């Protein structure tokens, strides 16, 4: 057993000084002066804070994506989250078009099995018939999946169109599953990529400008208006510009339950990385969506600040520079990702709390508490009380950290914030009662982690079911 | 010639008292104490307001369309405009999918010879190919069209899908034409009319459930972004909602180029009147965008006063209660549409200018000078000046009347504002400087009116050609 003492208690809302005892995979008992089971190990927290350790909702650990695997494993990248203080992570399942559900799901099971820290997937809809949505249902029901994501770019690969979508959400209505989508415009970015191409724009500073701002902010508004009309609430992945922020906020007023997930990257990156005279250093900072003019960062800030973006996230996708060098000749292969599940959690502390923009108990909220509300992990996960799950971070405000491909725990040869020097930093993580990493050393074990169910209907569907009983259609009698 | 004395003289932009001459269709000369020619006839205008006529940029006379034709035909149409002071239309070609759109063009200029006054074609692009690319192209060169219509809506049948929207709006930035779009979402409508039917509702009650408010929203966010990509400018025929004005706004509070037209019927009509215990009421207000709670009613009048609204219309596409009875036991099988032409000018004077909503400015620039202007036909049309047409309403602000099915001159059976009286009417119309509508009095005749041509490349293709060589996509060195 272990008991964290000293330290002050943060959480989504308050701070208070105490002492932490975790027995048995769980949190046993939370007061100052605890009494000590007899071996018990004791870590000394004095002067630190001692929060819910990251929940890291979208993460691709060797996810097989255009054309190769991507370089970080179940194993290396769970363990690298826990350096972080990431103690959890949901990833993605992606059936191939016309693959099954459950026959990707079981896949993905054995890929994950190695992992060093608890883990869940969202199952990817990559395709549309009556199996797909008989799939959805045993996922839901035998294999603890509450969460299916959609993509609407990638055409003729991936993409949902309105038909699927419309299908779909109603499937996760039936299911009380939450609904998650990758919004771009796929039509859109498909003319534009082609487009660049013939003009001879090859490089990866065509990349920001085959998906510009206002391709992401149509798909938001067309995922958030299905959602509306279906009744569904409706999570959107990677939130990146100012235009879809302001289509979830309008939705929000309206009553609707629309969350928004954001990247560190994306909070503190402009596109101005794409022009990188070096192929590779502009390479590195691929993805989608990519990183945006300035005036979006600004944007991002207040979304979190207003309560319109809910969670933080890192989209971890990790490719090497030779993996990357796929689209040497054309923007559009280049494999996207980055990474970040180490790095989110400082990252977001230091730009965040540091400057005063964010408490720490938003700073709590935004890395793990609401992640967890949303996908019906609270409060086992995101907490810190009697019988929740011990996932902790041991946090050192006057700690710093450069983060430099060179020393990071992520198995990727670049960092997309290389050279950063960050001021607060995680000294040690718990996870499941374990120490698994100590100031500078880490102790993951593959085959450690547990796969984590979410159960179904979480909370807003109870007001989404008395909504629909108010607004029954009446029949006018003629 | 014709010449009309001791009026004051309303713009778009001022007003001052002068005497209006006219000769050979065109306006010949302005002042006080004009010289009479000999011969040339006199309409008195004192304590009256000389205005441009009405230009109405969205009707559907004799539109063969769910099922059967509506039932007023290009003259009746044309001349019940003239008497209510429209003094020129512009309808739609809209040829079935895979119909040659030339074959279409010349079969609607033949049932639109027999018009009274001035009238001009919008075309549709109801299906797509290298064809109808080159068509556009033809329509555009030889044919006088510079816009060109797209249905987001009427799946199964001419929607317009991303990629033809895509490929259509390019086409028109090719052309200098202005895309035009009905916005409402065609896979949420299909779905709702299917879920309504199946939980038997099949009155008229369902049509507003069939395509509730956000479903236009999302249509307009979509054609506007679609716009923005492709670099054109986008019309929005009949704006309905709050969520579609506030995309508009959104849209051209960032500089592009979006216009927006709304009818009367949506300024001052609730949904409660499709909740009409006689069917044959209820479905005479099936239209669609169908009418709205009553929140976006005040939502379009401040979009009219601050400049997010740009033109008023009529959709008029009249159906007799036979005609609408085709849906008595299915909504979705009802013919949509109303009648307003002859009601459009004296309904948004009594509303707009008696209350002091509007300025009577304002009045002018959203009966004729904006539409003219949007579709490059100003100072032909829309403008009181030297040279232009000599299509003039004399309006009488003190006049009264009835709007009523039993009195219009629309021949169809049901007025939408039956029983609403209104102040201020069109005492005269003038039309090619003759004077077709004189107090109760139509004088309208088939053929009288031409086939007017609209040249491509409005002014506002000057711009976006210099923004888009400013922003040009530039390779980086390396
Ligand atoms: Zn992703
Ligand atoms: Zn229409």
């Amino acid at each position: 057993s272990l008991l964290i003492r000293g330290a002050t208690v943060v959480t989504h809302e308050e701070s208070y000084r105490a002492d932490v005892l975790c027995a048995n995979g769980l949190i046993q008992a939370i007061g100052e002066n605890l009494e000590t089971p007899s071996g018990c190990d004791v870590l000394d927290g004095g002067g630190q804070y001692l929060m819910p350790g990251g929940i890291d909702p979208h993460t691709h650990m060797q996810l097989p994506f255009m054309g190769t695997v991507a370089s970080e494993d179940f194993f290396s990248g769970t363990a690298a989250g826990l350096a972080g203080g990431t103690t959890s992570i949901i990833d993605f399942v992606i059936p191939n078009p016309r693959q099954s559900l459950l026959e990707a799901f079981h896949t993905w099971r054995g890929w994950a099995q190695k992992s060093a820290a608890d883990y869940g997937f969202h199952v990817a809809i990559t395709w549309w018939s009556d199996e797909v949505a008989r799939e959805m249902g045993e996922l839901v029901a035998q294999h603890g999946v509450n969460s299916f994501k959609h993509f609407m770019a990638y055409k003729n690969a991936i993409m949902a169109a309105d038909d699927t979508l419309v299908a779909s959400f109603e499937r996760c209505l039936e299911l009380g599953a939450v609904p998650t989508v990758h919004a771009e415009n796929g039509e859109l970015v498909f003319h534009l990529q082609q487009k660049l191409l013939a003009q001879g724009l090859t490089g990866p500073e065509a990349h920001p400008l085959s998906r510009p701002p206002q391709v992401e902010g149509e798909a938001a508004s067309r995922a958030i208006r299905i959602a509306e009309t279906l009744g569904t609430p409706l999570y959107l992945v990677h939130i990146s510009s100012r235009e879809a922020l302001d289509e979830i906020a309008y939705a929000r007023a309206k009553g609707q339950p629309v969350y928004g997930e954001v990247l560190a990257g994306h909070l503190l990156l402009d596109d101005s990385v794409y022009r990188h005279p070096d192929w590779a250093t502009a390479a590195g900072y691929v993805m989608s969506p990519p990183f945006r003019p300035v005036e979006h960062q600004e944007a991002l800030w207040r979304g979190l600040q207003s309560g319109n973006l809910h969670t933080t996230a890192t989209d971890h996708c990790c490719f090497c520079a030779e993996q990357k060098a796929m689209g040497r000749d054309d923007f559009s292969k280049i494999p996207n990702g980055t990474a970040g599940i180490e790095d989110r959690m400082a990252l977001l502390w230091d730009a965040g709390v540091n400057s005063g923009r964010l408490s720490m108990h938003e700073f709590v909220a935004l890395t793990s508490t609401n992640t967890a509300k949303i996908f019906n992990l609270f409060p086992r996960k995101g907490a810190i009380r009697v019988g929740a799950d011990a996932d902790l971070v041991l946090w050192d405000p006057q700690g710093s950290r450069t983060l430099s491909a060179a020393t990071h725990h992520q198995r990727v040869d670049f960092n997309i914030f290389e050279g950063r020097t960050v001021r607060g930093i995680p000294s040690h993580t718990i996870s499941q009662g374990k120490l698994l990493w100590a100031a500078g050393d880490l102790r993951a074990e593959p085959g450690a982690g547990r796969y984590v169910e979410r159960p179904a209907y979480p909370s807003v569907y109870e007001v989404l079911g008395r909504r629909a009983e108010r607004q029954r259609p009446v029949a006018v009698e003629r």
